[PDB]
């Protein structure tokens, strides 16, 4: 008799009752019984941060199945509103539980007789609420027993450290069935802004009932104060709520001031389908997609009523302009600038800036970056030198070009088309100034799903030549699982990057990461 | 100028909101639809009606294919916990006239339309208590536009429209969903509508799937809490969710008033579905077992399940499972439930299983039909058993006969000809000439009356032992889109119930006098 278990670099989030820790598939004869599996916990793990753990019973695969796998279901939903904190009840059987205080050694019993072909069992992870996001789960299944006899296990997969995390937004919370488009900055005095699509209805893009909301957090990431709702056109001019949605936010936090700047896309009309196909040329609420700004003057806590800056960058012929979602910056000289991106009169879209040199009252958009590209973030990767990434339809890659007069004339990057791979999806790109962290060097930070297949292997990585080369060594895979992809960075202090992300286990996902393991 | 349609679709007495009409109105910038006037049938009482409401839903997306009367599913019969209001995402109040109503009805608005396709809708709600045979005919005879009267051009107009009552409905006790009805009106009086809990969705087996009975001992206006007439939980260990019991038939032992439900348990399999899973064998390890369960307090309190798998199921046979809806007792005091079962070939046949012994002990014996699934049966003739067919080769229901409990089989006339679908479970019940008010024997079937899709649920009416379904002797319940799937019983000498998945709710009842099918 063989088993089978599986690990991957999924997110134990410390707001969960259940996190899956292992996977297990069995195949076996009608009666076997797995009467124990050891789990160790490293030696460098904090036992008093482990609420429990537990061995589930998940039943027997359907011989009509296609493939291998290591569930029957997906033992803990991140889709079901109001249901995504706890192993589904429908689909596992909880066979033992050890509760805190853990020891270092932890034996799991069942007495469950298997059915004829492939049962599956899995391992669950319970963390105390309060702990620390740094916090590290080391461990191993070194011994289990099937029928009261040692079976040697055959691993599948398996992780040397387990990062934590913490779902600041789920399926169904307040009311809002999904989250999506993160965006994070970290004010001047630490505070931590996340802002997101608040998803009333369904999971798909405008147009459709959907609000800009933020979370903000004055402990690094540990605690979150409840939704705002940072904007919302709810029945203006007297049309539905769903056919008044405001989405894909980008949040930048004016450093000389401390104001924080959130612009997103107001879309009027356009019955229940996809505003990418219905903003049409023009200027009016009527014809095209509104390009919105709000700022909070009290770090976050408040907002002011939306200000429309359409007329100061779209042109006219352009069918659709928009912010690129995630985060924008202060440049060095006090520039306010946010990534943009429209389909121009040829129904090509193109990635672009527009910036502000009076604090953000006016706003100027230039030339487009390059053809065919839509979403992209913006990094000052030397002053004076800002470098766009970008979302490439030609797929594969990031592009990335640079301009030193805000857009005017862009110059291809190196790095363009090459040095990272995409399946086409939002990226996310800070500079970290040498001064400003650990590592007393000068840091791009960068996120994606790391693949040219679908959205996953949700990685940092981190780049010490301005862009050019990006080290496997500098890399820190964080979601190995299949998610809706986005993230967004932003430093915590000068020893902690955080990731807001959407991911396998979450809709918004808060990580933060020690630079030491990135580089180091 | 101005498109406007109905739909004869069931208004439902425990909804608040409840589509009347919908409206499409290609404008200019700034138009206002300022006055609609619905003038509501003479005959109609006013008093059952607790508001009728006008509604601006925006405006359509040029990006759309095609011409459509609204821009969503104004009321959801899908969203769980939200199936009874309109949704407030895709709709703005405008007007609202409440009880008590006037015979016609000005309903106002002054939003300026968009450029474009705009969409307005008119919402009848019924107040709760309000009876299930009550009609519903209105027209829209005026229209004004800007100050100026615009000519209506009618794409769907019904002479009158029905009510029901969605006995459940999306997330209802917890559960995302129900499918599958069986209907039986007991000795006593009491309808018992049973139905699949498909707790986590719609799929079918496997899932964490119970069986449940709503009990009414009003003729439908109100119903009683559900009861789980059964259930598997973690038999054996495994999840509720590889413990899943579907597809119920029920049936009235008419010569005792016991009540008994067939069900299908599988057990293990997946999260996959169990017509690909059941395997030969007989162990609920291998293959679905065929469970009974039995009320003998009218449908109150259930027995525990009863295995009778080894007593019909042959050991080839991957699947052997009850025909959904209804069995029948016979003249004679035979219970009947039809049954279908996949055989070593693969191959799905239609049939009926039968006890002499009030349910003690059940025999099968021959397949009706080849490559046919759900059926429904009939004594169409004392001692005759008509078997009403889901067959696969599609287009049409196939239909025999039987003289000796189906060791042989006869094919009828009306077979794969006088009754067209698209592969769906149809409901056939027989109603003697003393048991109702006509004075003839009647055949009733019910099903999506066409071979596109799951629509226009009608119930149809046969006064010649099932040859001929004349147009005349039917009545459209339903043309909207739906799970298709009915069950007919006659409430009293005057009256049909169906129970029924339709367009506005998951269970749907909705009452019938035989005077509207018949003269
Ligand atoms: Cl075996
Ligand atoms: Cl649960």
């Amino acid at each position: 008799d063989s088993i089978y278990v599986r690990e991957q670099q999924i997110p134990i989030l410390i707001d969960r009752i259940d996190n899956v820790l292992y996977e297990m598939r069995i195949p076996a004869q009608k009666g076997d019984v797995l009467n124990e599996i050891t789990i160790q916990i490293g030696d460098n793990v904090d036992l008093s941060d482990i609420q429990a753990i537990r061995l589930f019973y998940s039943g027997v695969e359907a011989p009509s199945r296609k493939g291998e796998h290591f569930s029957p279901v997906t033992y803990i939903s991140s889709h079901i509103p109001g249901n995504t904190r706890k192993a589904l009840e429908s689909y596992s059987v909880r066979q033992d539980e050890v509760t805190a205080p853990l020891s270092r050694t932890v034996k799991l019993t069942s007495k469950q007789p298997m059915l004829k072909g492939i049962n599956y069992f899995w391992v669950s992870i319970q963390m105390k609420p309060e702990t620390s996001l740094l916090a590290k789960v080391a461990t191993t299944m070194p011994n289990a027993q099937i029928n009261n006899k040692p079976i040697n296990i055959t691993w599948k997969g398996k992780v040397d450290e387990r990062h934590v995390g913490i779902g600041v937004r789920q399926a169904g919370d307040d009311g809002s069935a999904a989250f999506r488009i993160p965006g994070l900055v970290t004010t001047n005095n630490g505070t931590l802004l996340g802002v997101y699509d608040i998803r009333y209805n369904s999971s798909v893009d405008l147009q459709e009932k959907i609000d800009i909301g933020v979370s903000r957090s004055t402990d690094k990431g540990q605690t979150w104060e409840p939704m705002r709702v940072a904007m919302t056109f709810k029945q203006t001019d007297g049309l539905p709520h769903g056919q008044n949605g405001v989405g894909d936010p980008s949040i930048l936090v004016d450093e000389k001031t401390n104001t924080i700047w959130v612009v997103a896309a107001w879309t009027h009309g356009m019955g229940n389908e996809r505003a990418w196909w219905n903003s049409m040329p023009g200027m009016t609420p009527d014809e095209t997609a509104q390009l919105m700004l709000v700022k909070s003057e009290d770090d976050g806590k408040t907002w002011s009523e939306p200000i429309n800056i359409t007329s100061q960058v779209k042109d006219p012929s352009w069918y659709f302009l928009l912010q690129g979602p995630g985060r924008g910056i202060t440049m060095q000289d006090g520039t306010l600038v946010f990534p943009i991106q429209f389909i121009d009169a040829t129904r090509v879209p193109n990635a672009g800036i527009m910036y502000s040199k009076d604090r953000g009252k006016t706003w100027h958009l230039h030339n487009l970056a390059r053809t065919n590209t839509t979403e992209a973030q913006v990094a000052e990767v030397e002053p004076g030198v800002l470098m766009l990434n970008m979302r490439d339809n030609r797929g594969g890659s990031r592009a990335v070009a640079t301009t030193k007069d805000l857009g005017k004339t862009w110059t291809e990057h190196p790095s363009s088309r090459s040095a990272l791979q995409e399946s086409v999806c939002m990226a996310s790109l800070i500079k970290v100034n040498a001064k400003d962290n650990i590592t007393g060097k000068d840091l791009l930070l960068f996120s994606n799903p790391n693949t040219t297949k679908g959205r996953n292997h949700i990685t940092i990585k981190a780049s010490l030549d301005g862009g050019l080369t990006w080290p496997t060594e500098h890399q820190v895979l964080l979601d190995e699982a299949e998610g809706w992809g986005y993230s967004c960075l932003s430093m915590i202090d000068k020893e902690t990057v955080g990731i807001f992300y959407e991911s396998s286990v979450a809709h918004m996902t808060f990580q933060a990461v020690k630079l030491q393991d990135l580089i180091h």
